């Protein structure tokens, strides 16, 4: 039984804000912070990096989040804060049940 999965309200606040999703959700340093965080494995890194441009690259980063978990989502969330994308992440903070905690 999967526990601590990605919350619907959380995952939605992220993807639903497609108003700025594809527009501000980057994959460069954001993924760097996620892999260094240890949430994105070499396989994860490979897929996103396999894609040629922000097209399927950023889409792949967001596409991973489509079926990851709360833990990874808060990591992807934290990565947004790592690259000055606090606004998008704030839009997702509604679903994130933590306030840094670091």
């Amino acid at each position: 039984g999967p526990l601590g999965s990605m919350d619907a309200k959380a995952r939605n606040c992220l993807l639903q804000h497609r108003e700025a999703l594809e527009k501000d959700i980057k994959t460069s340093y954001i993924m760097d912070h996620m892999i260094s965080d240890g949430f994105l494995t070499i396989s994860e890194e490979e897929k996103v990096r396999n894609e040629p441009t922000q097209q399927q690259r950023a889409a792949m980063l967001i596409k991973m989040i489509l079926k990851k978990d709360n833990d990874s989502y808060v990591s992807f969330y934290n990565a947004l804060l790592h690259e000055g994308y606090k606004d998008l992440a704030a839009l997702l903070h509604d679903g994130i049940p933590v306030v840094s905690s670091s």
